[PDB]
């Protein structure tokens, strides 16, 4: 007597379990139990992952429905699960997306200056250094403050919400609501602050007083600030941290990208493809009975789209575990998802990683782990896989 | 085909696995594999744990021998495993032990003032608060700086070595040697610093220039500073952190100790007994063939004394899981070990915990976890079990 297979499989973000490939081959859609005790369908082939992400009848919004089978507990108000739908409905899609491109004047230069300052401090303090807490995360935090138009000194307090806000918990989290409410109040104050004129919040502050947006709520404007800060900072910090691990573990690649920095974009795209940063499949609730591979998923059932399932699928990406900078299908991975909820910050995420790596490779060409890789402590019950500390020497 | 039972069993420090009791009943000494691939004998009854700890032919010093089966990799020079033997041999035992009692003038008051300051800052910043990183560990760090006679501002840098120094690793750790050497150099500078006249280092500085100790090495004096700082700070911070979890999880006990603060010493003794802070059994190498229960341990074999094995043994501590403040044998636990290597800082450890709890209970009588207990992230491959963060509200 064995229990139903439980998800997630491993919080380790440095290697994929051999079990993923076995499952994809045997049962590319199959029943699993989530941390709440709910049943769900885990989808692990590129073909089936794409089918689900491209069929809106597998709804993100309806995962928030009272009484649904859940992957994990809500850490935001239920209506906030539909944030992107709400933005679109408010007429704000074009504005939000424009404010979060890496193309703003001075943005990339700020990013580079910031990376280089962070690295200089590490070099001045001497090895070992923690590349997550003292490089990747502060770089992500600095970036999002600039993107939002808010003071750099406000970033740390907002950042500290995230170890709780992006938990993957069986039960509601009291601290999540405390920090949510506090952070909403902060962003509402930002909208009332006359000195905030640049970035996303500067633009939202203007649109709020524009008669063309009079009936959009102050709640929605504040919510955009909190949601985009948290989602970008957690994604970019976590991705860059684990991409640095993949790089450090491949000294031939580290050396190449160091010698030929113009291959960094192709390197980063492959680091994206192999990245294990998402701790859980992407959740969707079926709004109809829908055939997916051999399974007829029924209305009301939860589906989990396993990104590394898709991204390591040999049918789509031959020699899936190898970093190859010349694949004929290099951006066709699902690291930023697909379909209606495709990542709105994908360009900014790419550029954060490219610039961080370029800067690290230049300042620390000798960068290597300062501890055996097995000594990394992987964060558990969290929506990302990340090492608590990333000790390096150089 | 099943592998040899692997140790340790769980890094979770908030509950004991049901497997411990099963094993103690079935096989209170039995063969296990450690993280290095070595075989060892795991001892889990109070009777057998005490027998081993009280028989010096089960040697701590000889665990450092080249070619021995290992629990984990050395994180200090091999000779430093015998630090307490070296102290005794140098004539320094009486002096070291006197400098680390809680009885120094002003010490307890410093401890209380420090706890109360740390708590006030948490209260001023508002819930949630992280009781490990922002209370228990800083309190431990402040305490040891005062005990050593070194500046409070030097504590943080020394503290930052510890996440690596107390790793339980299969392989040598490069960062461990970097920080060891740096920290030794710091303590040697302290011995040359005329302004350092109090505490352990003040006394060691005096004994170093005393003709009665002329042939004791500067290496030994510096080594005492590093070893006692790390061992005390890691032990007291880790213990207090996990004791606060046990307290928080028992609101009836929290309320009692709050109402009747004079039962705190009896409370702390029971929190000691049930504490799961030691991540691994205590390692000893057999220097002879010795009968232990049903097993004849052979010369050269590794033995691991599982403290929670002893401390939850129903034969010695009836209703072992219950905190009872009136047991007839309350200090007879093995939380501080037993025999030749009994903890030299036991009184100071007790007082750190008593004072921290007294202060927390007074300032935060409403203290509770701000996240579900399962959301705590347990540090892995470490010589202590600790949550990376302990989020509370009050
Ligand atoms: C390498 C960095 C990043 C990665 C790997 C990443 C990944 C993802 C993925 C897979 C999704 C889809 C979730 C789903 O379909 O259920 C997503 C959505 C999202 N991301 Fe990103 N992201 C990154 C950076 C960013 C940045 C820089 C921002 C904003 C500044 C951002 C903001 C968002 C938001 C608001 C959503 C929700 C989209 C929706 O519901 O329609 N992300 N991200
Ligand atoms: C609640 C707090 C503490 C606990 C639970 C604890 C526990 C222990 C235990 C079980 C041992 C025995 C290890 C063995 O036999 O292999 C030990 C040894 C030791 N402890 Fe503590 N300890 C605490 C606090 C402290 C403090 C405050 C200091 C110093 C200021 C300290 C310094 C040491 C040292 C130097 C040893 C090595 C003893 C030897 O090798 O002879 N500990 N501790």
């Amino acid at each position: 007597a064995t229990v139903l297979l439980e998800v997630p499989f491993s919080a380790r973000g440095d290697r994929i379990p051999d079990a993923v490939a076995e499952l994809r081959t045997r049962e590319p859609i199959r029943k699993v139990r989530t941390i709440t005790g709910a049943e769900a369908w885990l989808v692990s082939s590129y073909a089936l992952c794409t089918q689900v992400l491209e069929d809106r009848r597998f709804s993100m919004k309806e995962t928030a429905a009272a009484g649904a089978p859940r992957l994990n507990a809500l850490t935001v108000p239920p209506e906030v699960v539909n944030n992107m739908g709400n933005i679109a409905d408010a007429g704000l899609r074009k504005a939000v997306m424009k404010a979060i491109t890496p193309k703003a004047p001075g943005l990339e230069q700020f990013l580079r200056d910031t990376a280089n300052s962070l690295l200089d401090n590490l070099i001045t303090e001497g090895a070992p250094a923690d590349l997550r807490n003292d490089f990747a995360d502060p770089l992500a935090t600095a970036l999002h403050c600039k993107v939002l138009g808010i003071p750099q000194e406000d970033g740390p307090k907002l950042f500290r919400s995230l170890s709780i806000a992006f938990m993957s918990s069986a039960d509601p989290i009291p601290a999540a609501k405390i920090n949510w409410d506090r952070d909403i109040e902060y962003m509402a104050g930002i909208l009332e602050n006359p000195n905030i004129t640049t970035g996303l919040m500067g633009e939202l502050s203007r649109l709020r007083k524009d008669p063309a947006y009079s009936h959009v709520s102050d709640e929605l404007f504040a919510t955009i600030g909190v949601t985009f800060f948290g989602a970008g900072v957690i994604a970019t910090g976590s991705f860059l941290t684990t991409a640095l691990i993949s790089l450090i573990q491949r000294p031939q690649l580290r050396n190449l990208l160091h010698e030929k920095p113009e291959l960094i974009p192709a390197g980063v795209e492959e680091l994206l493809r192999i990245n294990l940063s998402f701790a859980d499949g992407l959740p969707r609730l079926a709004t109809a009975d829908i055939q997916v591979g051999d399974v007829l998923v029924r209305k009301g059932e939860l589906v989990l789209v396993l990104l590394e399932g898709a991204n390591f699928d040999p049918e789509h990406f031959p020699n899936p575990g190898s970093i190859e900078l010349d694949r004929p299908n290099p951006t066709s991975h699902l690291a930023f998802g697909r379909g209606q909820h495709f990542c709105p910050g994908s360009a900014l995420g790419r550029r954060h990683a490219q610039i961080g790596i370029e800067a690290l490779l230049k300042k620390m060409p000798g960068v290597d782990l300062a501890v055996p890789i097995d000594q990394l402590v992987w964060r558990t019950r969290f929506q990302r896989r990340i090492p608590e500390r990333l000790p390096v020497l150089w």
